């Protein structure tokens, strides 16, 4: 798949807002995911002990990871499709070390859309959301193809 320049502009426009508060967004997203799909929290050995949302919100550790994760995704999105180099080290760690099924990548894509929709209604209408979805699908499709070559295809 290929996104048009107009679709990238919509994605990058909302992303500029996300960058005014990387840590706040990273936090909201992770928490959202963990709430609506508790199983995913099991993948994090440093977070499993987090019982309530108040526990998550207060966790300085979940916040730094939300920043590290959003920054890697931001780096990928700005490549506007030309992200193969960035995708490699990433695919290898999630398939081989952390073992994250594609399904979990879908779930987080969902959390991302939910959060942007809450915090940025004005820059996230139907078209902006279509663009963001097409972008994350692209990302997932490439990660999946990559998982396969590394012998996981989880
Ligand atoms: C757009 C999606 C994602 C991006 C851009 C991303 C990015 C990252 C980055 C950059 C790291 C740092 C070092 C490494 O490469 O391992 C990381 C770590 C990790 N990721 Fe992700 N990730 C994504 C999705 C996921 C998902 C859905 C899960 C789990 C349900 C996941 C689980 C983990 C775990 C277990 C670690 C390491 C935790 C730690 O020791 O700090 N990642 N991720």
């Amino acid at each position: 798949m290929v996104l048009s320049e107009g679709e990238w502009q919509l994605v990058l426009h909302v992303w500029a807002k996300v960058e005014a508060d990387v840590a706040g967004h990273g936090q909201d997203i992770l928490i959202r995911l963990f709430k609506s799909h508790p199983e995913t929290l099991e993948k994090f050995d440093r977070f499993k002990h987090l019982k309530t949302e108040a526990e998550m919100k207060a966790s300085e550790d979940l916040k730094k990871h939300g920043v590290t994760f959003l920054t890697a995704l931001g780096a990928i999105l700005k490549k506007k499709g030309h992200h193969e180099a960035e995708l490699k080290p990433l695919a290898q760690s999630h398939a081989t070390k952390h073992k994250i099924p594609i399904k979990y990548l879908e779930f987080i894509s969902e959390a991302i859309i939910h959060v942007l929709h809450s915090r940025h209604p004005g820059n996230f209408g139907a078209d902006a959301q279509g663009a963001m979805n097409k972008a994350l699908e692209l990302f997932r499709k490439d990660i999946a193809a990559k998982y396969k070559e590394l012998g996981y295809q989880g």
